[PDB]
């Protein structure tokens, strides 16, 4: 049951945050947001650089000096915090789904129903846990007591994408505010005009100033400049697996501060032939196509067994042409378009080059429309291990599908792979799903279905897809720095 | 490969334990315990009572007193002891193992290769957790430092059974030790021989006196007297569903001392139509006939799907006709003879009780051998719900069959008993795996095997066949007191 | 800020809850509960019996069912309803706040800034809970694929007292609620009525039928027959050490039920001569005389070094002078009248005895007002350990105040005691705060301040003041039962 | 009581340790190894480089294959080899504490009673981790199963200083061979030897081949073959905060591999005017001047109260001109020489600088001996934060006496420094403790003691000391990588 969305939401909000305050570029400059449906321009935002990204920075530590209001906050009331968030959230939440799909994409009923329910389960979650993440007492040798707290690592630099605009920053404040961490977030500058409007709910929540500020721009300019800071304790980026390896370097060379990568990969999907047919079928094409194939951990490799490859393959591409492709606010789409031109040329050229290995095109393979980025469900078929299409991500609405023969054929296949963030399994068999889950290398491994995450389990990736985590407790671990204090007693006793 | 046994072994401790020396009875007296293979008296031992659990209950206090060298010794160093203890046990592993079937009945390979397997096992991974099981730095409201200390629990009084001597004193010992405790433990009248020699390598091992005192004894006597204590802090029985009422209310009567029971039951063997039928037989006689089928969690309820029912019994039968009875010291030996007359008797009546309620006798049902407590291998078939075989715990070598049709009845039926220790269920489907497993009311639940217990593994009971747990981590909760200590500082900081 | 009470509120709920929904006693009985204030009737409340409690536990088992809303319930969504109830009671704080006073007798202003404040944090705390407690997987020997799983213990019943009506029930629904039990709740006959209040937001949180029953009576009917019931896993009695017995008894003798115990003690408290003599003196005249002295957890021995004991004497005999006696509804009332006659009459029975074994009767000693139960604030100096009121918990507005000299001395005197439920020490040295928060045996040992309560932080005792505990991850092992499933595996890796 | 000691003990181990065997290196290239007390060549060494590490690394990768024997073992028989080669490194304890003193300088007294000691008391702690790390089963929404797998990293390469020889190794690979890592190690250039021989230990021991290779050689060569290769899943560095840069640099343009540092510092050692005075400066002596002040977590900077200054500097000298230079050999040594030439020119200079700046000279300042690295015992006074050896880590026997008046001034001065390793607070008083312990921004804070390790608590640092730990379960978490396996079940109850 989802409400009628304003097709041409307001925007109220498109300067740099700071101190809970609304601030323009010091070089006075913008740059602007595109609607990916219509080529229109929404409006004009806030271009920050080094300078701004300064600002924002000394805000951060000066929120984080000992003995400020967000250090003497119990952490009880950081949950408290996060609580109201979700709830100011949840108040604006067929707005804010609106302002989303008009600046990504994506289908409304999908940012409303999907996208926004899992903003605010993942805020709760982490409201939860604010004051649960105990340290120890530790039975060191010797009469000492010696304990271990847990404090936050600081100011936190956190660079998010735009496949999942509230999602991600949801993901990111949420184990860092709960943890006691400041943020100076940098947001996509496809997608920034959302992950605004929430930083002036943080505002309205209560959240004392500097303890979270967004910095929109570009990422030469301002992601680099987060992550070359002398005073930022931690960086955590999430988009491709090229602009990561500039970031671990200009950390490296700068203060030695934390590091957390967060990048793509190319996801296999494995169908056994006792697999529910239909169930698989369905689930193969949402491995994949889910939000524009715009998923880090999506299906790109659609594995079948050769006894039912054929009929896998038949009903695939059936699925794939009844794909519903338009507007993003009517009802009936089922997929948008493209996040920006960059993306869409770059999907086309993937689709140039599967034909050109001799992937065998078996449905749309071009535009969807003469208007915005939209591209037709597209499904190659017989592709091979060595093809471009069957390594590099795509990140858009191109399904490879492969066959295999032997489950342990499959099991290399699959593994042989620079990445390693997901990986997926469809069979009956208790023997079998054991088996590939605990042989395929990939950070969360699904089993007779696909893209399910909860706010409460884990998120990271193996290989080049990776390190550190997303959700659950050990989201945690990462914005946690732990001081042992160790003191000399008179007679220690068990 | 297992070395050749002293089928006679000497018994070099028959006394009561007490401040790691060796004393009489205050009363002088003694029994006899007995060779359940022979029906020969082994030898004499001392019989304790109130006065002698006084003695031992108060050695326990003096060893636990602030300050003494078990109160100052680093956790580490009784992680040290364990290892000691177990690496002693090992030295003198073929005797032990010699011991325990002289005095059990069991066969001596799987003494040697199972039961004294186990025992090292057990003491070494809890000899890893002394130094291991932390206290808490809780993130409490307002200007405090709250954490917690875990403590141990105090004197344990534990009431070990006989089907497992050797293993239970392990699995008793190894938490409570590795957290510190004391314990005044009360043996199996029927085999006490065993533990008192390993309470002579305790001494060896190098344990302050009277952190560990042993008791032989009755159970209206030296049992009740344990549970009545008024300076017990903790009492741990293992038996009889009947006895432990007895424990529970002499203890609540007494002085509120912490009360953990470790009960009987008639745990369910499902074996779905498409199980792997070689292995679902043989595993199905292993989870009941096992241990002369003295087994707290045995597969007292064998249920198999209709279809493959006739097909099931046929070779159940066969498996069971082949099973070699006879002396516990020959290699060939699958089962030995009955713990003593009064189980033996005890069997025998549940046999003819069978026959009586209309179950069909398919092999075996009497006596094995004219000398001894050997009983044949026993399987009714066509068994009903509610025929007493199908639902009072036997604790022999007798097997209930019975048949059904649907999943959904299945799990009604196993789950309609007083009992829920264990289940099992055998079948290739995950979905039936998953369900069943999340469906059956037990705490143990194996899927395609049976009596699997690692020494990591938690062991606890829903209903009537117990509270609280063995093994694992959980184990250590069970003697642990937990103290929170919150201080008063200037000002709190995250 | 305390928002202007309605000195005699409007009693919506006084019936019995079973399935949401108000019932009268099977018997059609009632009975009357009193304004300690007045000594006046304020309502009639049913009487529950055996009969009404097994309305309620078959309530409690039917929703309880694998397959009903409360058992498939999303764990997340169990924190949802948590916080919507607490969400209610926030909505009423004002009410709830002038009824708690109304019928307990303690002062608005507690009831409304400290009672109830500290029911929000529990329920909102616990809610937190609901979607973090996990199970393990286990790296067993072997192949096998070894996990746990935290289920609820089951139908729950809970016998909460009258000292804190409000806060004692969140303490219980809390962990209980966020764990997936369901509960049978026996509330006191002395202050009913809140507890009925909050079971109505229960039904309007949303809460499946059944979950939640409370049941007003007496405790040797009612509380006999939870305890007693065939059907109940778990009990958990809150109040006097010799009720407590009885219910291990009735428990132990009925179905072998869990078991947990909250009862009274004798708290010591400690001021060393370095101590802040005016911190000192304010926290333990608080640390005794809080909520009418009604305290389990109470500093009835305060202990106090001969250097400074004069002057800390003439000092607390000022403030207990000076602490104002009067209707709970006036801002200046510190202390209002004790909950009922009973109450009144035992304890000016202490004061007497106190007198006859010779203490100084230092300030008040008899009847603060011919109308209601307002007894003046008792001090008694150079109390002595054998003394009747120097070991017997008095519940009640009297001070005993005691001279030591060593530390050896007063830790000795200090432990010297059947309970162990709290203790506290004040002084300015670290190694003399250490010292004694790791001698003194008490659950809780506070350093500097006394009755320092977080919702994330364990209350539990030593000795016979309890076993097991409320608040903090700790009470949420007393409502879950550990299931291990041990799944056979092809081959494992690690 | 100390065995006497081989002065000159027979080296037998001085090749590349891959695959349980003795390799040359490729280049045929060796290089030597000074004894500091002599100067003189102990022996050759084989000098590995990039072809060198790439055999070690495509070994360790073999071991590691799905299915090896390192593999497919059980957790607990990972234990059991950890325990294993400490029982071999204790039978040859004796030898290895003399070759540890003959390599690196330091005392054999301290060699065998402190070194040895922790080095088995770490592996030993590390054994009992082995089967105890547990993963997650997580209360996901919907109607599935999820749960974690924590399985090991993978490679681990491995970078280890000189000042701890034998425990940096063990503090390497305790942790990683305890979660099923393999690891490719590579020793300091200073002090190969007793790594080496240890390597022919874990060949005795029973680990399989590739499991762990050891690799001798220089940092530019050797150290970055190892951080640079595209095969190393996990780079953990301690040394110098100067090469700390290089690692993560080269690892993060290599192959995006996880990386933990572990570098210098020039932590505080605050000593109030209520401390115990005789306590505090033999304390401060062994802060500072331990293992020849060749400490990372160095008391480098004695900040003393004014009011106590005078009398703590006197003192303090005293001792230090007390303190026995000399033969390592000997008894009464309680300082060695420095490690190499490099190292004793660097301290000279130091010294020299700290002359320059006006920081006044109290006793030593020059060379102990004409022969070998031998200086004499210094200490500064009147030491201001400006000043050079107030600033930078000097790794010698050179002590910093600066002066404080408040305790406000004391935390602000302390906390500036790039350097959070450890920090030390000496006080009679609880409050300053709680207060000092909390605002210190160190990874390790100790009260009224130093350098208490145990190899149950974490090590770890703030800002530029590093990042990740050694020691305790947090150790596990930088060897451990986290899958998530979600599997869809038929219906999900709690």
């Amino acid at each position: 049951a989802v409400p009628a969305p304003n097709q041409q939401p307001e925007v109220f909000c498109n300067q740099i945050f700071i101190n809970n305050e609304w601030h323009d570029a010091v070089s006075r400059k913008t740059f602007p947001t595109v609607n990916p449906s219509t080529g229109e321009v929404i409006c004009q935002v806030a271009e920050g650089d080094k300078e701004d990204v300064d600002k924002a920075v000394k805000a951060a530590r000066a929120a984080f000096q000992l003995g400020s209001p967000w250090r003497r906050m119990d952490a009880s009331h950081r949950g408290r915090l996060l609580n109201r968030l979700a709830d100011l959230i949840e108040r604006d939440r067929t707005y804010l789904a609106a302002l989303e799909t008009l600046d990504n994409g994506k289908p409304y009923v999908i940012s409303y129903l999907v996208d926004l329910d899992m903003v605010l389960k993942c805020l709760r979650y982490y409201a939860g846990w604010a004051d649960k993440y105990h340290g120890k007492t530790i039975p060191i040798d010797g009469d000492f007591f010696s304990y271990t707290r847990h404090e936050p690592v600081g100011v936190c630099g956190q660079i998010i994408p735009w496949n999942f605009p509230l999602l991600m920053q949801a993901w990111k404040l949420g184990p860092a505010l709960a943890t006691g961490n400041v943020v100076v977030m940098k947001v996509a500058e496809q997608t920034p005009l959302t992950a605004l409007y929430v930083a002036n709910l943080i505002k309205e929540a209560g959240f004392p100033p500097g303890v979270v500020n967004i910095v929109p721009g570009f990422g030469p300019t301002a992601g680099a400049a987060i992550a070359s800071h002398e005073d930022v304790d931690k960086v955590a980026f999430t988009g491709s697996t090229e602009i990561g390896r500039v970031i671990q370097v200009a950390a490296g060379s700068s203060n030695l501060k934390r590091v957390t990568l967060e990048l793509g990969g190319k996801s296999p999907n494995i169908i056994m032939s006792d697999a529910d047919m239909d169930w698989a079928v369905e689930q193969a094409h949402f491995a994949l196509f889910f939000n524009q194939g715009q998923c880090c951990c999506a299906g790109s490799r659609t594995f079948v067994q050769e006894d039912i490859y054929d009929e896998f393959v038949e009903r695939s591409v059936a699925r794939a042409k009844s794909r519903v492709v338009g507007n993003p606010f009517d009802s009936k789409t089922e997929q948008g378009p493209q996040v920006d031109e960059t993306q869409f040329k770059k999907i086309l050229g993937y689709i140039n080059t599967g034909k050109q290995e001799g992937a065998k095109l078996l449905c749309g393979g071009g535009i969807a429309a003469d208007r915005g980025y939209f591209i037709q469900p597209t499904v190659f078929g017989d592709v091979q291990d060595g093809m471009t299409i069957a390594k590099e991500e795509i990140f858009g609405p191109v399904m490879q599908i492969l066959k295999f023969k032997t489950i342990e054929e499959v099991v290399g296949r699959a593994n042989n792979s620079t990445y390693g963030l997901a990986a997926a399994v469809f069979t009956k068999d208790l023997d079998k799903a054991n088996y590939l889950s605990q042989a395929l290398q990939a950070g969360t491994v699904w089993v007779n279905c696909y893209d399910v995450f909860g706010a409460q389990s884990p998120f990271g990736g193996y290989k080049m897809s990776g390190s550190g985590q997303e959700l659950g407790e050990y989201g945690l671990q990462a914005y946690t720095e732990v001081k042992t204090v160790t003191v000399k007693v008179p007679q220690k006793n068990s």
